[PDB]
């Protein structure tokens, strides 16, 4: 693999490492990925000084998730990485 | 940073290697995307499916190669990837 396709690998591996743990191994609770969020984005969200953004990714957990549903938040936590890259 | 972290920062790094170089530091062209697409997507988008679903993204991504495309596009592209990506694992 590229260095870019490790990179999309670990995603999914982690996903896994999470989604494995209980009922089906493809999915993961509501309350499980909040969890996931909140541990292995701590630092992407601290840095986020927009609270609708934040708002953004936890939206509806209170409300099974796939990866699908996964690539989705991916997708808003990668622009929040992107964009403080460039903090001067 | 976490390890997921580290993949997001990864995944940014990537792009700015390639939007760094010519134009825009922060963009790249169409022709470039295709670059990138064929080089370091090489293991992941690898057939007729696949870069359909690129191509509806980008307008057809051989076409208006001169056209700059953003990071924000480039996320399209990663969340494609992604998806592909995880459906190999379950190949075997
Ligand atoms: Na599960
Ligand atoms: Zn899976
Ligand atoms: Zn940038």
């Amino acid at each position: 693999s590229t260095k870019l396709e490790e990179h999309l690998e670990g995603i999914v591996n982690i996903f896994h490492q999470y989604s494995v743990r209980k009922g089906h191994f493809d999915t993961l609770s509501k309350g499980e990925l909040k969890q996931l969020l909140t541990k292995e984005l701590a630092n992407t969200i601290k840095n986020i000084k927009d609270k609708a953004v934040i708002d953004e990714i936890f939206q509806g957990l209170d409300a099974q998730v796939d990866f699908q549903e996964f690539i989705s938040l991916v997708a808003i936590a990668l622009k929040a990485a992107h964009y403080h890259t460039h903090k001067e």
